[PDB]
């Protein structure tokens, strides 16, 4: 019936769960409960097509990342998330993309680079820097706030649109 399997990856605390929950459930999770591996499913219309989104929300914490690779293996597209006030999370993106390519055994995997927490003012990653990283990967860069919902739908729907280009 047209199902897209989306996987959200990135460092601990960047807002993977908050983004996914904002998308699927329309509220902001203020507290920080580290994730192991969670999944969500939602039927949505995207560009006139009724489809099923299966979204896997993965662990960013090393301690909780036990079998992440096995969950990533099934994904059709990946949201690579960093936080714009967390320079290390941005620098980590390289490692997530490499892990994705490893598990998919391919150098051509649909992805979108996401800079989250754009509502926050302690920015240490400038838009241009992230744009350049995404350009080097040949993927879109989109900024989001799980708190205000800005860009949230756009990031996930953009990933669906990347998968359709595959
Ligand atoms: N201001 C603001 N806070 C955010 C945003 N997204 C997430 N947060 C906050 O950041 C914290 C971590 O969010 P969370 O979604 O749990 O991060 P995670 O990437 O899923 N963590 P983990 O990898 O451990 O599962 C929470 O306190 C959450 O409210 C955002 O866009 N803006
Ligand atoms: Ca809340
Ligand atoms: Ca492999
Ligand atoms: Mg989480
Ligand atoms: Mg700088």
């Amino acid at each position: 019936m047209t199902e897209y399997k989306l996987v959200v990856v990135g460092a601990g605390g960047v807002g993977k769960s908050a983004l996914t929950i904002q998308l699927i459930q329309n509220h902001f999770v203020d507290e920080y409960d580290p994730t192991i591996e969670d999944s969500y499913r939602k039927q949505v219309v995207i560009d006139g097509e009724t489809c099923l989104l299966d979204i896997l929300d993965t662990a960013g914490q090393e301690e909780y990342s036990a079998m992440r690779d096995q969950y990533m293996r099934t994904g059709e597209g990946f949201l690579c998330v960093f936080a714009i006030n967390n320079t290390k999370s941005f620098e980590d993106i390289h490692q997530y993309r490499e892990q994705i390519k490893r598990v998919k055994d391919s150098d051509d995997v649909p992805m979108v680079l996401v800079g989250n927490k754009c509502d926050l003012a302690a920015r240490t990653v400038e838009s241009r820097q992230a744009q350049d990283l995404a350009r080097s990967y040949g993927i879109p860069y989109i900024e989001t706030s799980a708190k205000t919902r800005q860009g949230v739908e756009d990031a996930f729907y953009t990933l669906v649109r990347e998968i359709r280009q595959h």
